[PDB]
């Protein structure tokens, strides 16, 4: 002990210098997920946008959700 | 006199008088007429729309305005 036996820092540190691995690899690929685009429309196509909302029930970032969903299956 | 001359704009100097009307009320018109939303698209959404607006020779921007001018004609 006089070598404080804390010399091994519990055991050369077991504190997961095997877990130094830590290779949960986070890699938020969850974040990829999404994306960001700022798109401008017409007046009007504001006013129907609300109209359209209302209608269906429904948030205004989920209706453009809707559109591209309704285009990106289809056009393609 | 020296006088009307200090008030030549006697009359008012027609300044704008007969403008004061501010035919500006003509709002620009386009004013607003053009509202921004940003919105979230999937991963594989926005891949597919790269792809597919490379393809037909579309901004990606002006895709957006597209599936929205569809839905918003379509289901309106």
């Amino acid at each position: 002990m006089s070598l404080e036996k804390a010399h091994t820092s519990v055991k050369k540190m077991t504190f997961g210098e095997n877990r130094d691995l830590e290779r949960v690899v986070t890699a938020p690929v969850s974040s990829g997920k999404i994306k960001r685009v700022n798109v401008n429309f017409d007046e009007e196509k504001h006013t129907r946008f609300k109209a359209a909302c209302a209608r269906k029930g429904t948030s205004i970032t989920d209706v453009v959700n809707q559109l591209v969903d309704n285009w990106l299956k289809e056009n393609e």
